[PDB]
């Protein structure tokens, strides 16, 4: 056991032994010991070794070195290869129990090396964190229980490897395989939504998820993970992208490999790896429906931290797997590990799926306004811009890092040049027509789910003409994938008149009379405006994504925080809505603070000003800091997300 | 010793036994027991008790039962009153060592009882925390080392005690009454900077600290309190108001006393509790200099919770304290404590000084333009409330908690017109005019300390009529007390053609060549307009407080943090001048990660591009969350902070 405390497993070894590759670990009691991991081991597939109980050393591979021998007992010293595979192993020595090998990011030649303790200790250790959703003008961040390390996860993970497609073909080459954290990182990826028959997650998109739980609902992997192979790993009612990332990192952390979910806002996701995104957009500005895709709010993914020997050197780092499965070329598949690094240099031949990774980022997009005579004319966006604030949790603490320099350099640089020359992407020419005249979305201040407030089309004419032009605004809820819902707030002016370098600002008003029916758990609501001037014919486009803000769930913490000791969280929140909610309940977790997921249901009715509160009993097991994840639900608002960090001494 | 954990006294109890009154404290050895703490102690005065051995109980004040005994060893409890003076005490029992005796925040019975465990870890036993600064529509929250419990101050907070006015007039009475949290409040708040000869700190205001060191500079109350002791009780050089509170936050908390530092902006602090507030302008709206002082950035103070029997009931609660001395009607003296409450009712008959505090949030203040022939206009600001953004230290957590609710009723609403009636202040007809003009200063986006920027006089005509006005724009350096230093940009436009129902921005282009030599380590900036319509001869104020930007220093946490075990903070930053940096020096410190303040000058001066590196060495003896906080110094860059929440666990 005083290995787990060396290996970094000390939560995961308790009754039954666990280590990292590549590092010794101490075994008490002329012989020899015996090594088996797949269920076909072999010597040459590094799945099987048979070694000698030597005095001395002479490491290469598996050694077997003697310490101590206090007459009745015997101290000695196994050896893993930097390089063996993962997985469940027998051992057993020879006249004259098990362990669970994972991958080591504590050692030097370990594929998954981590330079510093703090990135092993956050990208591995840490099991609380950030995932960040929202809108790319007001970043939310939404707790998430990763749990990697609490009871019976690991043994899932290790059925999750086990029941993959490759490992029914040909268990013995998975095995072997499994020494790869790029292969395990494509089983891992693969095995979250892909793969329907064993697959971990059922995605569904309408927003109609009464059947099972909804996406948003989701406050940690492990309830997922748990209820999948509780059911004979059928897929579990339903997840969608962040949700996907989410348990591809508490899988991989688990088995070791370094991990971090990312997001991505205006991500140019599910279009054919196509760099050139075209709409064409009736006379009111409304996109004309069809096949085309729609740019993501937002879209995440996962990074997992490794080396790339199977491709050219120094592409080692940070790799981009994307377990959300998108159309490609032949089939539908999920993407990546691809090298982070290549994806920024424009090196789209690199694998595994560089050139869809790169227009998630990079894509570009032009909006067509279609008139009487079918002509058609471009209009000037200057509103939206693919690949915005790359957010990731920083490491040791709760601020958000901004990782957009990792992916792409700066704008109009000339190292972006060179990667775009090496992507064949050099459009980029910029139309600047600039009628001198530009618009945008404002929004004034924070609105919160439930109330009615305006927004802005804000209008600036830089110029010595007085125009008079058409405004035509219209806001519609969205889901965070793209979907449109009906139109919640509209407003034409057709002779609206922009004095010579003034600004206008015009209001649109947005009711919650009108929005409430069709938003979804994500709170967005998409604002359009465009501007047209009738003399030389211009169309000026601006969108924006609004976030309505849920309200704040209070969370004292009564008691004296010590190990293995009654802990009370009291978790309350103020209905925001003008009307009553019904069927209120609070739902909380955390790895460190409880074993089991708690719920508590609100019998009676929450009216329009009331404020509901309630008392979860925790009994936390471990000390050092946690994150309490707090989810409330109710029928007419769903999934508001509350934490807080909880930090637990000794008893 | 298992006193201190039963007091929460633990890291207090090394050498030294140190408890709480009001409950029972652990002693192993008919006889009877003897205390003494003051230099004349006696029974009546509560600073003396005899008391028996007895075996039942009967409480009332001392009582020494008796619970086990273990052969050759006797096993006790001593209990000390709820109400029992605060100090030094001698412990000596008759045939047939020392304690010291602390508030108590636990004890139900103790005047300074907190209702809820979270309140007292935070008020009492957290080390590290919050004082906010910047500007109300720029809030800075800068780290701060209270270190209550660091080694030897508890020492100097008794030495403090000892030393002042009323010990030296009575050192029996002061003894005695030190059993009153409000009177040992009274007396922490005089000796911060009031009390001239053994005062704690020596305030400056002229931005001249060379022989000393800067108020701005301080990143905790320790070095303070310590420098003080070390050279006879000296006034240290120099500190200003946020740096008072911290030390009689740290001193108070020391001594058990609940205490938290609190953030006014916009506050009139050293008008003579004046309600009505007048300036006189001149033609470009410069104040026309003199006796009048000019209303806060933002000014601070403490807040202290207990019981006032010597009031009204129901004043129980947070009680003001502000230990900078301001102008009195009959001397210059600090102020309080005054219950909150009191405050926001407007119950200015209560004690101490509640008409001072009152004004600090309510003020009204009246902007006058001054012309030829000595007419005078009554100007509209819009821009200017006094009492904005009353901020401290959430508990628990990093986040900042508004406060502004406790010192004030919503504007306009009914309790606000009652507090107002009760305080004769019910100015606030509201002059309303309005020109159907409007203007505001806006920024745009952060600014950097270093570089050059546009902010923005926003002016809105909505309106059918087209005006023709002058705007005259001025920015200023300022300390955060309302001192301006000579302009740094200027603007005026005697021809302003503003078009009906309109908005029109106007830049203002601040260089870092044209602040950088008048510019506190404050950071701020005072932006005004002035917009004049000579047609109805109208005039509208406007004005913002700008805070620029410090660099943001990088902590990277080196090691596993464990205790006992060398820890390395690596510390850094990138220089964001256009010229170099000389003299750098980093400075470090934290209750539970150093004992003492570590430095590390920078033999050779920093480029303009360049970044400062380096590592210092930590050996955290304390398990539990620490802030490690760190300040930069150099010649043009100064005061910059930073801070890292280290957690350390198990050895
Ligand atoms: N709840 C919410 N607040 C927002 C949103 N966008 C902006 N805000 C907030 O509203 C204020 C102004 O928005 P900002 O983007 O800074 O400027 P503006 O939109 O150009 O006026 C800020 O306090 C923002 O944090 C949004 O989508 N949701
Ligand atoms: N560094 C700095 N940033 C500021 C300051 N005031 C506002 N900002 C930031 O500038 C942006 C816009 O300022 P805001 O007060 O929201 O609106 P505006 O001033 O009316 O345009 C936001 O990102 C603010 O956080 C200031 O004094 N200093």
């Amino acid at each position: 056991e005083t290995n787990g405390r060396d290996h970094h497993t000390a939560d995961l070894c308790r009754e039954k032994l666990v280590v990292r590759r590549g590092q010794p670990f101490w075994l008490t009691l002329s012989l020899t010991f015996s090594v088996v991991t797949g269920p076909a081991p072999s010597q040459e597939a590094g799945t099987k070794a048979r070694f000698p109980l030597r005095d001395a050393v002479e490491e290469g591979d598996w050694t077997a070195t003697v310490v101590d021998q206090q007459d009745c007992t015997l101290s000695l010293q196994l050896t893993t290869p930097a390089n063996a595979p993962i997985g469940l192993y027998r051992l057993s020595l020879e006249a004259s129990g098990h362990f669970i090998l994972l991958f080591n990011a504590w050692c030097p030649a370990d594929a998954v090396y981590l330079d510093s303790e703090e990135e092993r200790q956050e990208y591995v250790l840490t099991q609380q964190g950030f995932i960040y959703q929202g809108s790319a003008k007001f970043i939310k961040n939404i707790p998430w229980n990763f749990g990697q390390f609490q009871d019976g996860i690991l043994d899932i993970c290790l059925i999750l490897l086990d029941v993959n497609p490759k490992f029914l073909k040909n268990a013995g080459r998975d095995c072997s395989r499994r020494s790869s954290p790029v292969y395990v990182g494509r089983v891992g990826s693969g095995m979250v939504n892909c793969n329907d028959d064993q697959g971990v997650l059922l995605g569904r998109w309408d927003n109609n998820y009464g059947d099972g739980v909804s996406p948003m609902s989701w406050i940690g992997s492990v309830d997922i993970l748990r209820r999948w192979k509780n059911h004979g790993c059928q897929r579990v009612k339903y997840g969608q992208c962040w949700v996907f990332a989410a348990v591809a990192c508490t899988v991989l952390r688990c088995l070791g490999i370094p991990t971090r979910v990312v997001t991505n806002y205006n991500s140019a996701h599910d279009q054919n790896s196509n760099l050139l995104i075209e709409y064409f957009r009736n006379e009111f500005g409304e996109i004309q429906g069809d096949k085309s895709e729609m740019i993501w709010n937002f879209h995440c993914w996962v990074e997992s931290w490794m080396t790339r020997p199977d491709l050219q050197p120094g592409y080692e780092g940070w790799q981009a797997l994307d377990p959300t499965p998108q159309e490609k070329s032949e089939g539908t598949y999920c993407c990546g590990p691809v090298p982070v690094r290549a994806i920024k240099e424009g090196d789209l031949s690199t694998k595994y799926d560089a050139p869809f990774v790169f227009a998630e980022v990079n894509a570009d997009v032009v909006d067509w306004i279609q008139q009487d005579d079918g002509s058609v004319h471009k209009s000037i966006n200057r509103s939206l811009i693919v690949g915005l604030k790359i957010s990731t949790k920083s490491v040791g603490r709760d601020e958000r890092e901004d990782i957009t320099h990792t992916y792409k350099y700066p704008e109009g640089s000339s190292e972006e040049r060179e990667a775009f020359t090496r992507a064949n992407h050099l459009n980029k020419l910029a139309e600047k027509e600039e009628t001198g005249m530009a618009m945008r979305i404002r929004v004034g201040q924070s609105m919160n789910m439930g109330s009615d407030f305006d927004v802005f089309a804000h209008i600036t004419n830089n110029t010595a003409e007085e125009y008079v032009c058409r405004l035509l605004l219209c806001a519609r809820t969205v889901s965070y994938n793209g979907i449109l819902g009906p139109e919640c707030g509209t407003k034409y002016l057709l002779n609206l008149t922009l004095e010579p370098f003034s600004e206008k600002s015009v209001p649109l008003c947005i009711l919650y009379e009108k929005y409430r029916d069709c938003l979804t758990e994500s709170n967005l609501i998409k604002v359009r405006a465009l501007l047209v001037e009738p003399v030389i014919n211009s169309y000026l486009l601006a969108e924006r994504d609004l976030y309505l803000e849920n309200p704040e769930i209070k969370i004292r913490i009564l008691g004296e925080p010590k190990q293995k000791r009654k802990l009370v969280a009291e978790v309350s929140l103020q209905n925001p809505l003008p009307v009553a909610l019904e069927g209120c309940t609070f739902t909380v977790e955390g790895a460190g603070l409880t074993e089991e997921q708690k719920t508590v249901e609100i019998p009676d009715p929450v009216e329009a000003g009331e404020e509901v509160k309630v008392r979860m009993d925790l009994v936390p097991l471990h000390m050092g800091l946690h994150k309490l994840v707090v989810n409330f639900e109710s029928d007419k608002l769903k999934a508001v997300k509350g934490f807080r960090n909880v930090i637990i001494g000794p008893a």
